[PDB]
């Protein structure tokens, strides 16, 4: 379904971390809905831990690939041969195996701004992947410019990237997305760092049977990948810098999944075992026509069949 | 056997993996029928896994070679300052040891890339071999454009390349060949990796015994060497960029090869021990090619055969 | 609180091991008191030993930041590409793992050599982090010029940095400063090696219980992190390059300060186990206005509230 | 003994590879018999397998040295400041560790070939060492154009460098030479892979007993290194671009050496070993003669006897 | 005690192997006696076995430093940078753990190279480091150019050095020194390589006993570490490249050491355990005005007191 009535005929778009979840998923999207621009996809591609993309992510595309590292400086000086129109940076480290401090900065903010720079000589404008682990541990609702606390490098890293662009808002128009726990098709090969509506609808349909910490009462933002993609696709029409939240500016409880899910999946088990985040969505709405669909129910309904496939 | 009657008199010829099953039969080729070409052949040459290329499989070759890795920048640099008129590259990683997702991608696919960029701005034509990997479990049969659901890196790797010169079909000449099952001589030194004809047909000569999983009856499109070396040399003479299937066109099972085998290596055990079908749609690639392949299982197996008996 | 009533208004500063413990404060202090200045940060980030910095440390940071490592080639390169006024180099090796001797030279004056070169060439003024450790075990007061006979490597290391500046008095303005047990808030991360006060203080906080060596009544020049501050900033001002000593210039005894914590913390136990520093600050004040505020209680005064964030 | 009566006089000879067994030999010729040429000599040095050169091989070496590792792109960037009139490449892997087939392709012929840039670049002429390995297991005699059958990959390695030159006859005056067993001194230090005169000699003055395989009759064109000189000298006059069979081109049995061994150290005990298994070498040497005007001297007795004093220093 | 009556005024000398026993006496001695003159230390550092550089060889200096190791290109190139007019080359491998073959020769001979075509380049003199090791175990007296057989790669590089810069004589002044023998002051660091002198008048001084091999009546040139230095300063006003031999010329034996040594440090235990060199120092005599004093008594007089840092 286009997000805008933009042709993108002659367009080139670059996805960066395109054999990841929300890149490939983007990547299809334009695929599908907007046929006559060039997609490519670039990415480093499992390494094993690191870098959790992966070529099943990418099973039904059909324009090409770039197999590269960010951090390596001669797959960007290779990558500056490319001509491109628009550069959606989705790669980055998962928080998985986010270990050490140093490394985390490299390719999450010194490989970033590295991006930026081949960008703007290009004049090619940017819509990156921040994170509302920006946010930490603060007081929700989360609102961009206020709390931004974060409590692990992960989010410190995407911190600096909208500091960054924002300190230089007129370098070019670079647009940062801070997603809320987004979820649906192609996260799965992220593993344990793949959605809890992916963990547990998967728990449920598998041994029946799903664990749960403490009550699993605590609210997330959880934005269905769909509502992400509407953002990368209206952010490209933005025509001045800028750093939004990208949620469905709605709370919902891990429980509510556990229902909406039993509600689909029949009864299971709920055993236990002993933050609150919501996106405050307004001058998204109001500088890129976001709208989000989609609450906890279309999203786990839509999702649901593909997480059947087992 | 000319498969083109072009004297390829004051060409060169550059085969990567060279050292290799098909790369090291596809300079044989050129050496005995196109003898006034010239033929250089390139290969890292056996890292030990990885690379399993082997001088055995250039005993008899007259031309020249290349020692250089396609991912290292200064080899690279180097092959620049060579000319040649044709590239033909064979030159990828074992699926054998094919462990790690990125070095897959780096060595298949991103070396390949920058391979096609040095024959561009030659403007030599290139001939590269893809996979029937790149269809993964689908139906049979299986025809380019339709199904290409990769299970593996590997195939994922090669069908990269295939949908990399399809959106570049205008840059140069560049013509893919998806391979099916390909058995024939020089393929002893891909160890594990051999075709099963080598595999039966070894284990049969050895221990007079052969395994086999469930049933052994899974069919295969297997071709044979010299039919891929057709494919190859056809594929010279193109004039526009494409994506072909070079197999056989015919699916055999495992059993059929124990049984031709038997039918010339006289009786032996047939162990077992306990899901895809594959079958080259070959029509474009006569239609563009002038592919027709000869060699079907009995005919491949027969001229294969006294080779195998050098034990 | 202001230290020089410049405006700093489109002054760049650039704080090199802006992660850690001076850096940081250091950069909030410009953040907070010169707002219209633009203070970047630079660090490495940790890397696990060796580099002790850590995002925490930048927390309520709204300036930028630079993932680099002052050894890499590639880093330094793409350094010279900003443009600042200032450079603030607090970068350097962690003490506890001290290990090789040839590496601590090569980040702790290698490095830091090659910065003098860019920031000469970019006609930016220098202040830079020295050390108390080039005294090593001589008699107090310690003098500038005076008795420099280190005992450690990290110690020479911090020597030669002077040694070169003083040697090179007329190339740019080259301001060193030799900080000696320095104490104060963002510390922490520095693990064992932060300061025996917040040592002391959260032993006491903790275990109720604090150990000590021999008598622990040997004197140390303890100077607050708010001086350091002003000593940093009051450089800034300097028309002539130099190397200060820069502490409170009043030695205090390890007792001291478990005094002056009883009397805050109330009273705790005092157990035992089985060098002298005061810095001779007149050609500080003389060339620099420093003028040292905090002494050891004035300092834990201040600094405990912070400790008692556990 | 000069074998041109060229005075070499305001040349400089670079010999790589010069820290091992002929390469040594070869330095120390120039250096006697053609004392006004500039002698260089460059090698890696025993890395310790792989480099078996050895500083004691140039002892008494008074020319100048290159530390340099010839795949490594730095040193050979660095030797293009070295302006030389010939060059010999005598620098190769030790079959004893002949491992891994990618590397002895790459410093065995890759190295070989930015060699060949170099001295084309410099138009100063090119004598490099190839092997009689390059025949594998084929009937005696050994010639050049026909049955090269490698069977290993040092072997293969060789042949490569020959079909090179030969496809590039004309880019300069570059001589292959086809080593047959060769033996005499300073090959001690290759270890276990010195030669078999060398072996049994030593087994023999040591624990006045020698081994030797299966009989121990088998045959090889047991070349003295003094005649491997010659024709690296007479090469240097060649102006043409080929590549010839250097041995003595006469085939004699290990038990000839243990004969003409017990002719001079007495008798010792012959102690055999068993373990198709066969190889038979015999340089052809025609066109050598022919366009080097090399002649061998040096039979495997002359041989025996010229090397043996130095084997008794023990 | 100035070597040459040349003031040496605006002259910048550079003294590679500047940590280290050599190298960082001739520092001191240019400091002292020729205060005029720029004197900058290069050293990798002791890396811990190969380099037994040590910073508190150099306590009292007040010249500058340069961390490097002279192997790295990048250090090398940056080198470059260096405007200095005399090159002393102190800096080589330790023998101690000269273990690898190739190594040895790379930074000892290959490494020197590179410093030559710098030093040319820079048209500045070269006073370089030779051995007595390049003579083996061949008759005495030492002549230069008369039975140099090294026994170990160690002597075999300094062997190349000389054939080297006497093949290039005239591509810039280069004057190498072999070495016999060397004592005195800040040999201590080069821990077991440290000379007999050393090495005896510590167990004499410590165990009161001293271990010896087979009678201890082997001889050898013993030269102090002062004539060393007269010989590299009166090599810096050679017009002519050479190598010089550079001991006493005058062998003594172990037992010689132990016995001007109970002279001083009273009787002590000689337990036992079970080549030759003499210095011909005519040439360098004639050519450089070298005049040795301090024979074994002179200098393991002046040595002592230090030895007796304890
Ligand atoms: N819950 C969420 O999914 C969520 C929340 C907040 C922020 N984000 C951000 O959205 C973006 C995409 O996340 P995702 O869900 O797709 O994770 P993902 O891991 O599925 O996709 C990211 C891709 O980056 C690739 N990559 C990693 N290192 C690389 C390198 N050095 N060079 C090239 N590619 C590299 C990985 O292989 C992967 O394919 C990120 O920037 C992520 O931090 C996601
Ligand atoms: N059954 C088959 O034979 C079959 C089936 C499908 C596809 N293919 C394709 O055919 C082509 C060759 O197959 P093959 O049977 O010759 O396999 P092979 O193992 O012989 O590979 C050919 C050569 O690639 C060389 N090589 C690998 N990496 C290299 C590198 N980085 N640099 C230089 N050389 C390198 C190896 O040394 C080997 O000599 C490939 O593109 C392969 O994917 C073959
Ligand atoms: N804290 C004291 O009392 C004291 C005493 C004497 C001297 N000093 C000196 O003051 C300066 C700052 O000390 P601190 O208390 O902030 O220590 P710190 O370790 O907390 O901070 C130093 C910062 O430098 C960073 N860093 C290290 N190596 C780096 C590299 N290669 N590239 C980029 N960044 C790197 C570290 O990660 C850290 O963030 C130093 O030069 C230190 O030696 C401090
Ligand atoms: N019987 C024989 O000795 C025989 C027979 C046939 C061919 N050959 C050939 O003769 C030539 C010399 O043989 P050799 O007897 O001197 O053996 P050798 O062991 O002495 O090897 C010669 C030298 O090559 C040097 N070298 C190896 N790798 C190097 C590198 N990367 N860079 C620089 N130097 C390197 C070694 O250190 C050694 O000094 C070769 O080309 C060898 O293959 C010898
Ligand atoms: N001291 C003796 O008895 C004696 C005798 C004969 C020759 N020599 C020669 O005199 C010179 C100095 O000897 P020394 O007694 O001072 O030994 P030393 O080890 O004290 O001095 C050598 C110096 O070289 C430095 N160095 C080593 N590798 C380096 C590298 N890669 N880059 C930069 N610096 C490096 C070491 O750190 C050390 O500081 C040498 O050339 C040595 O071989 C000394």
């Amino acid at each position: 379904m286009r997000y805008i009535d933009d042709e993108l005929e002659n367009q080139t778009i670059l996805i960066t971390g395109g054999a990841g979840f929300v890149g490939s998923n983007l990547a299809f999207h334009f695929q599908e809905n907007h046929p006559k621009a060039k997609v490519v996809v670039l990415d480093k591609f499992r390494s094993n831990p690191s870098s959790l993309g992966h070529f099943k992510n990418l099973i039904g595309f059909k324009g090409e690939v770039i197999a590269a590292d960010i951090n390596n400086p001669l797959d960007l000086r290779r990558l500056e041969k490319l001509h491109f129109d628009y550069l959606f940076h989705q790669a980055a480290v998962s928080d998985t195996t986010m270990l050490n401090q140093e490394l985390v900065m490299k390719t999450n903010y010194q490989a970033f701004l590295n991006l930026l720079e081949i960008a703007r000589s290009k004049k090619a404008k940017v819509i990156y992947a921040s994170s509302a682990g920006v946010y930490g541990n603060t007081k929700a609702p989360n609102v961009v410019g206020k709390n931004e606390s974060p409590e692990n490098v992960y989010g410190f890293s995407k911190l600096c990237m909208d500091e960054f662009v924002l300190s230089h808002s007129n370098d070019n128009v670079q647009v940062g997305l801070r997603y809320f726990n987004v979820y649906g098709p192609r996260e799965f090969y992220k593993e344990k760092t793949a959605s809890m509506v992916l963990q547990l609808a998967l728990g449920a349909m598998a041994f029946k049977e799903v664990k749960l910490f403490e009550f699993g009462e605590q609210l997330r933002d959880f934005v269905y990948i769909e509502d992400v993609i509407q953002a990368n696709v209206k952010a490209m029409k933005a025509q001045k810098s800028g750093v939004y939240n990208v949620g469905y500016s709605q709370a919902r409880s891990y429980n509510e999944i556990v229902s909406i899910l039993k509600e689909h999946l029949g009864d299971f088990k709920v055993t236990y075992i002993k933050k609150h985040t919501q996106a405050h969505i307004e001058p998204t709405i109001l500088d890129l026509d976001y709208t989000p669909l989609y609450d906890l129910e279309s999203g786990i309904k839509d999702y649901l069949p593909h997480i059947h496939a087992i």
